[PDB]
């Protein structure tokens, strides 16, 4: 072994531009024999000259001999940590811009094999300006090559917020959403969505991400068989949701993300109800189609399925909040979960053991369930109004005196909201009266947030209009706040505080 390699290497060592040529050839000669090649390490002098060459020649093959054999000695863990000390890191990622295709596929295996196993790898290569250069190497066409060069990104980016703003400013958002939709090579799309994913948590990626199409983008792979591309995709998905409320041509992914209700894979429901409920808030169009394609039908089967499983109700109960109100077909969606055996359900989710969030989001699809006359009565009788002035009567004792996220006015406001709707049948004004409600009511009027005086003054004005109501809120002495609540700066507080002020006189 040793027995030519000192003489070999030398014959290296000397150099020059009519040596290097044969002399690349033939330590690639040497590279393939495995013998020489743990000879071919181990010589400082040796590996430090391979490298050294490897940026300073012109000639054709030029970096291809001696990076093919930095591709052998990666393979060896002794030659890992020989190229960690030649400093090949830095002029491999010099190669990174070289027109070749052969030295470009051997730079990124020998920098992503010393990613993976050569310790001290990432921050080396990061230096170097590799993660630049690997972004733009994102707009080859060789799939096996894109697959090892997004590998590194998600290597080198995966818990560094320095690196994830890197790839930002070199256009790898872009980049990354134009391999989701061009190819089908299974490892590549992977990959992609892992870079994706650990991208789509950094505030400033995600709009980026959004703009550049990735929702649609990644809706092109919800039904692939890998179950790990669809999984990481509908991760990258929910991250991304909250920024996504201004994108179009989203009809697609609606449709797909509602079938997805149905999998027996909780992490695919799980996520299908976030992304709904993201893409369904503040956007009537969204909620036109998710209704179209059944999305109510859907969402009261997944939260019947799920049960205790607040992971998937809290999500799944907020789409439906959504989906019941302000749009042309809400009407249609308030009488859709009546329909659907979804009422006597979303009372229950009101008791315990339901959480704070999951509650809130209950109390306002209930609120919007009760703008459907055909829902006053059924909520009744499944017990709604005499646990929302529980809820209600709770949550303004701790107000007077965040639990789980939820600040106990959103339960007040809330509760009082829902029950101002359900206070329009004639029926319910009999139950929310007999639970002596209007002393709260009242006292709600004083109440520093002016969305609860709203809802507030609202339920007094719908009672007022029966006389023993009327004539109750007046022995309450609510003459008083309401006379100062008619020069509220809200002017629904000011219109409703007018009409219990009228119906009492």
């Amino acid at each position: 072994a040793t027995r030519a390699i000192p003489e070999l290497t030398k014959l290296l060592n000397d150099e020059d531009q009519v040596v290097v040529n044969k002399a690349a050839v033939m330590v690639h000669q040497l590279s393939k024999k495995e013998a020489s090649r743990h000879a071919i390490m181990r010589s400082p002098q040796m590996v430090s000259a391979i490298v050294r060459t490897m940026q300073n020649t012109n000639d054709v093959e030029t970096a291809r001999c001696t990076a093919g054999t930095l591709h052998n000695l990666s393979h060896h863990r002794e030659g890992l940590l020989a190229i960690f000390k030649s400093g090949g890191i830095p002029a491999l990622v010099k190669m990174l811009g070289s027109p070749v295709d052969s030295v470009l596929f051997y730079a990124i295996t020998t920098l992503h094999n010393l990613l993976l196993h050569q310790e001290g790898a990432k921050m080396a290569v990061r230096l170097a300006g590799g993660l630049q250069k690997m972004v733009a190497l994102l707009n080859k066409t060789n799939v096996k090559f894109l697959a090892i060069t997004t590998d590194c990104l998600q290597i080198l980016a995966y818990g560094n917020q320095e690196s994830k703003l890197i790839i930002l400013a070199s256009g790898g958002p872009q980049a990354l959403v134009n391999i989701m939709r061009t190819y089908t090579y299974e490892k590549l799309l992977w990959t992609t969505s892992r870079v994706l994913k650990v991208l789509s948590v950094c505030s400033s990626n995600k709009p980026a991400i959004v703009e550049a199409g990735g929702m649609q983008a990644l809706g092109l792979h919800l039904t692939d068989p890998s179950q790990r591309l669809v999984q990481n995709c509908l991760w990258t998905l929910r991250n991304l949701s909250d920024a996504a409320t201004k994108q179009e041509g989203m009809e697609g992914l609606l449709g797909t993300l509602v079938q997805l209700l149905g999998s027996d894979d909780i992490n695919v429901v799980t996520c299908a109800a976030g992304i709904l409920s993201n893409l369904t808030c503040n956007n009537y169009k969204n909620k036109m189609m998710v209704c179209q394609v059944g999305g109510i039908e859907a969402l009261v089967r997944t939260v019947l399925r799920a049960g205790d499983r607040e992971d998937i109700t809290e999500p799944a109960i907020c789409a439906l909040r959504h989906l019941t109100s302000r749009h042309q077909e809400a009407e249609m969606a308030q009488n859709a979960v009546r329909l659907h055996y979804g009422l006597p359900v979303v009372v229950k989710l009101l008791h315990p053991p339901s959480h704070w969030p999951l509650i809130k989001a209950t109390v306002g699809l209930i609120r919007n369930l009760a703008l459907c006359p055909a829902n006053h009565a059924p909520l009744r009788e499944q017990g709604a109004i005499p646990r929302l002035v529980q809820l209600l009567v709770r949550a303004h004792q701790d107000t007077q005196r965040f639990v789980e996220g939820v600040r106990m006015e959103e339960i007040v406001e809330g509760c009082t909201g829902a029950l101002h709707i359900l206070a329009r049948d004639v029926h319910n004004r009999i139950v929310i009266r007999g639970l002596n409600t209007i002393p709260l009511f009242v006292q709600l009027l004083y109440s520093p947030i002016e969305n609860i005086q709203r809802v507030a003054a609202g339920v007094l004005c719908e009672l007022a209009q029966d006389k023993e109501a009327a004539e109750a809120i007046e022995a309450e002495g609510a003459t008083a706040p309401l006379t100062e609540l008619l020069h509220s700066r809200n002017e629904g507080v000011a219109t409703y505080a007018a009409a219990v002020l009228f119906r009492m006189s």
